[PDB]
């Protein structure tokens, strides 16, 4: 009898069961290829090439260097969860209701209104979730990627791994809001981060105020950085973010930014 998917015990269950049938080198090779394909096919729903690359780098690095991630992934493949190669990626955002910002839509946002608000009143929020589309195909929506070498990068990577773990292990977050338990999804993601040398803050609970503040500020900064990357194409940037947030396809070739 397995632990419930929302209890901390579920994390160790997943790893124990996952280690029983390890990915062969050929198995891993094929998973590696499926992820590359999946991420490449995610372009039409990601904000920019940088984010495409970073998602790819992050998942592939985790597969290459983290036994925990490989165990979680193998668990999913052999125990009727999501095969990681089936997962596509998106950068869906949502207007913040409390914001004083006066805009009808994400498309209308400007770099300015993004920088004229600190955490608490920021104009938009990323949607970070493991969901499924109409055809029941799994996707992960997550923050745009922060700049290479940014403070935000390891936390962003750990958070991305977190969402994938939902899919590939079927793990949940804690049922109630807690300051002392992380839940099995976050537990696993933290182990992966530790194995890969991603420096993330040592939080105790999934809903700890410091954790909530950290995430919000990471997201705001990742978004500011992403916008600044496309400073010359400001309208194109927010229009694409809106297109994706409305659940439409944008150019898989990012022609909106083209020289
Ligand atoms: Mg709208
Ligand atoms: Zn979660």
């Amino acid at each position: 009898i397995a632990p419930n998917r929302a209890e901390n015990a579920y994390a160790d269950y997943v790893l124990d069961i996952g280690k029983r049938i390890p990915l062969s080198a050929a198995d891993l090779s094929n998973v590696y290829e499926s992820v590359i394909r999946a991420v490449h096919d995610s372009r039409s729903r990601l904000i920019d090439q940088h984010t495409v690359d970073m998602i790819g780098n992050t998942v592939l690095d985790a597969l290459s260097r983290s036994q925990t991630f490989r165990d979680a992934v193998s668990y999913g493949i052999h125990n009727e969860k999501v095969h990681i190669g089936c997962i596509k990626y998106r950068n869906e955002y949502e207007l913040n209701e409390e914001s004083s910002v006066k805009i009808d839509d994400i498309q209308s946002l400007t770099c300015n209104e993004l920088y004229e608000y600190d955490v608490g009143q920021e104009p938009i929020f990323p949607i970070c979730e493991a969901g499924e589309n109409d055809n029941e195909e799994p996707y992960v929506s997550f923050s745009v990627a922060p700049d290479t070498d940014s403070y935000e990068m390891p936390s962003w990577q750990e958070g991305l791994i977190h969402e994938i773990i939902h899919h590939v292990t079927g793990s949940s977050d804690p049922s109630g809001d807690s300051n002392i338990e992380l839940g099995p999804t976050e537990i696993l993601a933290r182990r992966v981060a530790q194995e890969l040398g991603w420096s993330v803050p040592d939080f105790k609970g999934y809903a700890e105020p410091e954790r909530e503040a950290h995430l919000r500020l990471r997201n705001l900064n990742a978004l500011r950085q992403a916008a600044m990357r496309h400073e010359e194409n400001e309208r194109a940037f927010f229009e694409r973010l809106g297109t994706i947030s409305d659940r439409y396809e944008a150019s898989p070739d990012f022609t909106e930014y083209s020289a």
